[PDB]
């Protein structure tokens, strides 16, 4: 008998447990937990929520020269987040797992194809 | 000791050849079975096929009118084609397959953001 669509959606959520136990992911984690823990990511974050919610505001109100302050601010902040040894070390563990992602989705294409080639021949 | 990523392409390759046993693939292949076979669709694809062969020497050679001539011959039998019953059959099949493969990709990238955040507690 042949699989179910059912049936490979819990072979496909089993893939997924096991990438979450590679090294890619393990990186993610403890990355994660650092920049969760760290006062000038906290204090960044802060920061730019309290902007967006003004930003709101002076949208509402029509605030236009003054919303470009707040954005530009906003702007200054983000790129000042990225800076942070912590957020650099996230980012690259964010690359690592969705390339790896990529992989896995391209590997599955990739394979399903060469199995209706092998048993058909292609069209 | 975490997965490798060598395993978790084995694993994805696994994955494949069980997605390539369901009733989506299984479709596809007698649909493309059934086009390769067809007079129909091999004199279409045949004419096609000369006339893109003409197409590339319009352009060489810069006969702008009759290449527009012969692209609207292509045009022609290409929409001729997908009238075609076993067509219709192979384009319904290779939707399903894609969306097949579509929830795949989905499943694993939510599962895996699941055991992510069950492990960490999200960012």
């Amino acid at each position: 008998t042949l699989y179910s669509k059912k049936d490979i959606v819990q072979q496909a959520r089993n893939l997924a447990k096991m990438i979450s136990e590679t090294e890619e992911v393990d990186f993610f984690k403890r990355a994660e937990a650092q920049i969760n823990e760290n006062d000038k990511v906290s204090t960044i974050v802060n920061q730019i929520k309290a902007l967006q919610k003004q930003a709101v505001n002076l949208k509402h109100y029509e605030k236009h020269e003054a919303l470009k302050q707040v954005e530009a601010k906003i702007d200054a902040l983000q790129e000042e987040l990225e800076e942070i040894p912590v957020i650099q070390e996230f980012r690259d563990s964010q690359m690592e797992v969705n390339d790896l992602l990529q992989l896995v989705a391209h590997t599955i294409s990739n394979q399903v194809t060469n199995e209706i080639i092998t048993s058909t021949g292609g069209d």
